[PDB]
């Protein structure tokens, strides 16, 4: 491992997750997390002389947010961080957003404000997680992180994928419930898996068909955590959809522990499927700106309506 | 699990970075061979926590390590590898005597001067070229690493050496030797201690003796001639014979109070010790090497020429 890469904001976050990981593994564990937690930070300037000039950059920075929430977080949604460290850093995150070399992770670029706002909610998103013993829609904020090289500054989070480390997604859309239509581009259009919107779905024709216990167990955690992102006054967020088809192509199969959003379709579909559905997208506040408990009513209205 | 606490910031410092400089290594292809560029190289890390680990360390801390990729080496040619150096230096906290010894007796730790560290830079070509061609079997001071570290206001530079004494045996006596210019004595208050660093005149009015049979005397002043012979052309002075006894019998009685052999160690660890000859009067073993080697003679008094010559005819005539 060298962390080598074309890019050196990628480099630099593989260097600074290997970095974090380690030095948490010189802390320790807390009975529970405390209020000065969801404020902290570790800093960390790098100037190199003539040495590793070839793998990495000679000057950069690396900020990591509230290290100790995060890694509670982690825990909390069943993943280890080693697994977290290796997933990061064995081999360099590829450009779609950026997925880890695994498919586990997302890795996005956000504003200083979606920073501040990811404090904002941060201890109430925190008790949530620990309400619904990480049982949730929400996702999964597992590490979010400052880097600066060569006088270039980006924020970056990373979150659970949605869709599966293994099976393929021949389908995605990206659903709101917008009263205003909302379609994809010709340009978004124009690639192989497009990000498809709400008129797309309506306008194709598609049915997700899964079975009355899974949708009622989905809906129900969908209407909590959409209570709860009202609750915040947050709202823009979206439901993204992927369908894994398994008849192009053991086939139907993934690991509810790795793939946490797979839900196999009703046996009586017509055509044999593995869905990817939950939330993304929800780091907008009220104040920035229809209005929050109206777009969650809204929002869920319109995923009942689909199933 | 490591947290790097100590009631010395500096040794936590310390140990935070001995830690981290062999981790970053461990992502740093090992060369075919060193270039005249690893000689003024340097890796320099700030470190500022808000609310983040600030029980078991200061929160905000740089630290500095020159030419990592020669002391790497040098470390490779002494026959240290850089996992087991990690965990001598930071598994548990270096203690002090002025200079600290990592908690497994393997290593010196000296805080040293912004000089020194100029004189280090001065002859490390020198000196790795020296260490290539006489295969890492010399009394030389094995240097490790050298790093400055800051915390709290405080900066100092420290440098690692491999210790003289067995990490196992223990020393009952101990000499700093150099010879000719004199009243070269431990003080009063020295030679209060459990263990006091002697001096010439000590070595003389004691009646020490070093009982080493005729083939590892000779193979030892062979050893310090190249050796000194070297540190003159470098122009260096000042350096001191370090010899350490260790009296087994001693060792002994001092235990039972509370597979190697009594007197027996591993040559490959304890690399500078000597096994006393059949005839001697108390079973002992000597650990014998040079120490403080950086004065620059451009810096009455004599000139590294002279001050080599009166040292080996000193050591030669005690033993
Ligand atoms: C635009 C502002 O974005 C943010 C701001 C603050 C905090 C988080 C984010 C953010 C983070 C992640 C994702 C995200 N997550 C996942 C996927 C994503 N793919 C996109 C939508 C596509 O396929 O087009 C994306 C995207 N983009 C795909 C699969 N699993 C998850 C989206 C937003
Ligand atoms: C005064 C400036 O000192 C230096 C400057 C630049 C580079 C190196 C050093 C330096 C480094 C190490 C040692 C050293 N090494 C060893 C021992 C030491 N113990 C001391 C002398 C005692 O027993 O009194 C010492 C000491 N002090 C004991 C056993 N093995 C080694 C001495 C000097």
């Amino acid at each position: 491992l060298y962390f080598q890469s074309m890019d050196p904001l990628l480099s630099v976050l593989m260097w600074g997750v290997n970095h974090s990981i380690n030095e948490l593994s010189h802390v320790q564990i807390p009975v529970m997390l405390m209020p000065d937690d969801f404020k902290a930070y570790s800093k960390i300037k790098v100037d190199n002389h003539l040495f590793n000039k070839e793998n990495m950059p000679s000057h950069f920075k690396f900020k990591e947010y509230c290290p100790m929430v995060f890694r509670n977080l982690r825990e909390r949604f069943g993943i280890d961080d080693q697994d977290f460290q290796n997933s990061l850093t064995r081999s360099a995150p590829l450009p779609n957003f950026h997925t880890s070399y695994d498919k586990r992770y997302i890795i996005k670029t956000i504003t200083s404000e979606d920073v501040a706002e990811m404090h904002n909610i941060l201890k109430k998103y925190h008790q949530y997680i620990v309400e619904c013993h990480g049982i949730t829609l929400l996702p999964q904020f597992l590490g979010m992180y400052r880097l600066n090289v060569d006088g270039v500054e980006i924020y970056v989070i990373v979150t659970r994928n949605v869709f599966s480390h293994r099976l393929s997604v021949y389908r995605k859309y990206d659903l709101k419930g917008s009263t205003v239509a909302r379609e994809a581009s010709d340009k978004e259009k124009a690639k192989e898996l497009p990000t498809l919107k709400d008129n797309d779905f309506i306008n194709e024709g598609q049915k997700i068909y899964i079975d009355d216990n899974n949708k009622k167990v989905f809906l129900e955690k969908l209407k909590k955590d959409v209570e709860f992102l009202a609750q915040l006054k947050l709202m823009d967020y979206s439901l993204l959809v992927g369908i894994h088809d398994v008849e192009r192509a053991a086939p139907g199969e993934f690991d509810p522990n790795i793939d946490v959003y797979g839900i196999k379709c009703h046996e009586n579909s017509p055509r044999k499927e593995v869905y990817f559905m939950a939330i993304i997208d929800i780091l907008t506040h009220y104040d920035a700106k229809v209005n929050p408990e109206q777009y969650s009513k809204r929002f869920l209205d319109f995923i009942g309506h689909i199933l």
